[PDB]
């Protein structure tokens, strides 16, 4: 009955069936994207109306298009040609992965690259990597990927380990060309494997680690109806999922004794960079919009009861579509589970000799993803006192060179001859807020330190200032931990009982944000990365920080050129975009496969409620 | 067997009767503090010599001595009187919290002021806070306690909701004189109640909240062997218990294969310092020390099974001293147990087709105690890849003040005329490193930022600076979010295969340092809290960052004047100080029982393995 339920099988074979009797969907196209479209502002028409946006590929070579169609009404709503010269590729496709490696095995250059290092062919994996906009002319207009090898020395074998350095090729995939191959010089490929399954290297497994037994004997606390609407704890949502963005949560809410309060619209990871810092020409074009270019969601894996949710875990299973149209189930691609969060509130009071504890309880909800050597978890939390968190994970195996005779600023070793270039793991969340329905608005809060003097005699005073930011030109902000720099979206019209306009506070990790040059290519095509906070104006196709297209992009698009408009954003439909990522100088221990590392931030009620929230919870 | 274990009942007894027979512990003594010293540096000698400190305070007041015993000799080793009006008053006894509302409920000007308000003396809460040092001369020398009033309604009323703002008084607990009562003007005592138990506050309970189960069938991975050594997961420890610090960790090491390497000597939360921030002469003096005034050990709460510590527990019962020298144990007062902690690693991989997953866990070790309306819980955690975490939870009631007619920049209202002052928690983490053993330093990492031109031709290349602390006088760090600023310890002599030095990196939360103006009286006395980081020689007397006697000291004392001697740390046996804490703007929600909240710091590997530790875990 929900709107904002997951796409159905059938609805996404109804979408092929309306691409076909259109003519649009031939034995040429491929579709690189379809994702159903959240309900317009005012939900209020009876009836909901089912469109799809696509993203239709050409292998041919033809122009691609955008597609919306509408499975309600089992129309074309509209079809648009793409100049991608102009407004940037398509998302790169899964069956792009091979042709990569294929089309330089037959390269004439390729394998004199290979013959000089005496690599069998057979033996070398390529990496298809997105190739980003630099100096080359030739690639405007064109659909490339370029190429980094590494050898496999048997099947099993993990090739992250042997990296072939000083070269790097270009692809046309849709031409079938290399258009270049550029071979800089020869390095030994590193010789130790990096197998984590051979006992050789991890030697005898641990005979010391006894059980941890986590059930729920009555089930779980937390509600599912119509496939994604979750109640839990006075919370209230839906779960939404994306081939690109992966989990989406809708409607968060929560029930405040008889009346549902709305805090946040929409909730997603609208976007992820991952730039390099290794300056060498093989690898200095090398940046990845894991969200943007790959699309995450469509790499989640299948998560296993005991090893990736351990617990009383529900699953969901959500439907996508392959390059022809044909629905793909995902299998037990989301957890979501509570658990225990130790001591929610505790007070022995001297004077009235009562003693009193509780226990705090998280809403988990999570998926993960694999993007080549990378690995992603994405973990939404709620807890019983009203904060909402992200939680990034990130493991897999970190992406490797050859580390040069005599060391490197730029490159970590990890291994004789095995080197780990720097490089950063940034995130965009875009928040769609409503804090107690659409009118909100964001006020920067800084610590104030105050001179000793009159008023203040014993130099002990502090305090705070809020800073209200009105048009979006205001709307650009840095951190700054040394004052203890928050956010507050508070929502100018509802008051709490002491006549305080209700809000919740956004804390940040504070982490370092991007690191290249303001004129570098990266900065420009990223440019939501260079700072930590932005907030827009809500419109319905400002859905991404980097646009839709990112894909050899040329840059600007996306929240750049949304705040140019300088829209007013005092107590009006908002949205906050905040910038966190990881920078990461790899470690000897990160090798040969990484423990998690973590990044995230946090909302906390700020005078939302009237006093605690949490005042009926049992003592259990 | 070992030098490190808990102080026993016998051996404190012991000490009662070696200060007795000795004439130490007369009628009118009280021990203020008693604790086991650690053995000192290079404890090579054959048997063990368990020595005693002793704090003696003498109520009819002659000075205080301080006591250095050997149980193992049964000889008093040293005995110094104190001159207090020098060196600092000692810690706040027990016995005395009482004996400020005792000595004002006859005291006419105590009298006075409450009738000017119709508060019936038997309703008055006087609570017991330290006096620290400001501009009245004659309490030089002198015992002194303030003394802010609190209204109970009935016996099982929270005081907290209703404060009697604008007077307190100061009380000389020797002499039992009330040397001032300042009366600045009637506030209206605030009549909301705040009694979190009643069902008239709370509303029905919950009848949502399923069970979590969490249980370890063939019992916990961790030994204990000795009283108090811990073996888990290749680390081992020995827990000690001290009733100034609390929780102290020693002998902190990773078992690599067949050798024990060292990381650190000894860990503990040396200080914790709570400034507040309203200028109002009633309170403009407020600062605790709980761990240096007050002794937070002896305050620690017996920890219920099921709502304080959930899971497969193993309890630690920690023996202490009364007033008298009698033996007290505190049943229950240190959890120990281990969690689950999600996915530890995890990679798919697209070539060699293998999927790889394992859990993370980690060993908890914890405390909680309660100052007044305050309650604390101290965590340290250990974690399978290495990691060390600390992480503190605040809870328990606010301090409460009158909120002013229109309003105040340093108070938050919580409740109808009821006002939140401004304030900090800082702690003291000291940390006496070990890494690989003894010889140690301390390098500051930097992020350093590329400018695009030769050698960095497309403007992506970042690295990272390390500069190494080589004397005191530069020891003496600020945190810098902005630029990724951590430090590392390494050990110079010590290398990993790759020929580097083994190494741990520190990562600090980056909150607010000490707000006070530089030159009050707390910024003073609570020096190492103006700055982040603290590195020192070790020394056997250097043992808090404020000096041995907090109570009333005028300042200076403690690490500024340690890092005075200008000592050489680089590669030496040094002493990482740590400052880490929240700064408290509070929120409604906070009110009448506040949700927990967190702050730490962590300790990661850098270099110090040669390959990931935790290759050897199984699946499960
Ligand atoms: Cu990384
Ligand atoms: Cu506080
Ligand atoms: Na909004
Ligand atoms: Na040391």
């Amino acid at each position: 009955a929900s709107p904002f339920r997951l796409a159905s099988a059938g609805e996404i074979s109804e979408v092929q069936g309306i691409l076909r009797t259109a003519g649009l969907l031939g034995p040429e196209k491929r579709i690189a994207y379809l994702g159903v479209l959240d309900p317009a502002r005012g939900a209020g028409s009876e009836a909901e109306d089912r469109r799809f946006r696509v993203f239709i590929h050409d292998v041919s070579g033809a122009r691609p298009q955008e597609v919306t169609v509408s499975v309600t009404n089992g129309t074309v709503i509209s079809a648009v040609e793409l100049d991608t010269a102009a407004t940037g590729e398509l998302p790169v496709l899964e069956e792009e992965f091979e042709v990569v490696e294929q089309l330089l095995a037959t390269d004439e250059r390729w394998l004199k690259a290979l013959a000089a290092r005496n690599l069998d062919v057979s033996k070398v994996r390529v990496a298809p990597l997105s190739a980003g906009v630099f100096e080359y002319a030739e690639e405007r207009g064109r659909r490339i990927l370029r190429g980094l090898a590494f050898v496999q020395d048997f099947p099993e074998d993990s090739a992250w380990a042997h990296p072939v350095d000083g070269l790097v090729a270009y692809v046309d995939v849709v031409s079938k060309e290399v258009t270049r191959v550029i071979d800089t010089g020869v390095f030994p490929v590193p010789a130790e494997h990096g197998n984590y399954t051979d006992p050789e290297l991890t030697g005898p497994l641990r005979t010391t680690q006894k059980p941890i037994s986590i059930t729920q004997p009555e089930g779980p606390s937390f509600t599912v109806t119509g496939g994604n609407h979750i109640e839990w704890e006075k919370w209230s949502l839906d779960v939404g999922f994306d081939v690109r963005e992966g989990v989406v949560l809708h409607n968060i809410a929560f029930r405040d004794g008889d009346r549902l309060r709305p805090i946040i619209n929409r909730a997603s990871i609208a976007e992820m960079v991952v730039p390099y810092g290794d300056p060498s020409p093989i690898r200095s074009w090398q940046n990845y919009f894991d969200t943007g270019e790959y699309l995450v969601g469509q790499y989640a894996n299948s998560l296993e009861l005991g090893c990736d949710c351990l617990g009383d875990i529900t699953y969901l299973s959500p439907v996508i579509s392959d390059a022809f149209g044909n629905p793909r189930e995902i299998r037990n691609g989301i957890c979501m589970h509570e658990e225990d969060w130790g001591i929610l509130a505790k007070h022995s009071d001297l004077w009235s000799g009562i003693n009193y504890t509780r226990r705090n309880r998280r809403m988990v909800i999570s998926f993960f993803t694999t993007i080549g050597n990378y690995d992603y978890g994405f973990y939404w939390y709620l807890y019983l006192d009203g904060t909402i968190e992200f939680e990034a994970k990130a493991t897999g195996v970190v992406f490797t060179s050859a580390f040069p005779e005599g060391g490197s600023d730029n490159i970590s070793q990890l291994a004789p001859g095995l080197g780990a270039p720097f490089h950063q793991h940034i995130f965009s969340a875009r928040l769609d807020m409503a804090i107690d329905g659409f009118t909100n608005r964001v006020e920067e809060e800084d610590v104030v330190r105050q001179t000793m003097g009159p008023g203040n005699e014993r130099g002990n005073a502090f305090s705070r200032k809020r800073t209200v930011l009105t048009r979006e030109s205001e709307a650009v902000r840095e951190a700054d931990a040394r004052t203890g720099r928050t956010w507050i979206i508070s929502n100018p019209e509802s008051k709490n009982r002491l006549n305080e306009p209700v809000g919740y506070k956004l804390h940040a990790h504070n982490q370092p944000t991007l690191l290249a040059d303001p004129g570098s290519s990266i900065a420009r095509r990223a440019a939501f990365a260079t700072k930590d906070l932005w907030v827009t104006r809500y419109a319905d196709d400002e859905r991404y920080p980097t646009g839709d297209f990112v894909n050899q992009h040329s840059g600007g698009a996306g929240l750049p050129s949304y705040i140019a408009q300088d829209r007013d954003i005092d107590g009006q439909d908002i949205v906050v975009w905040h910038t966190f990522g990881l920078t990461h100088f790899p470690r000897v221990e990160d090798w040969p496969i990484m423990p998690v590392d973590t990044v995230g931030f946090k909302l906390r009620p700020e005078g939302f409620f009237d006093r605690s929230p949490v005042l009926d919870v049992p003592a259990n």
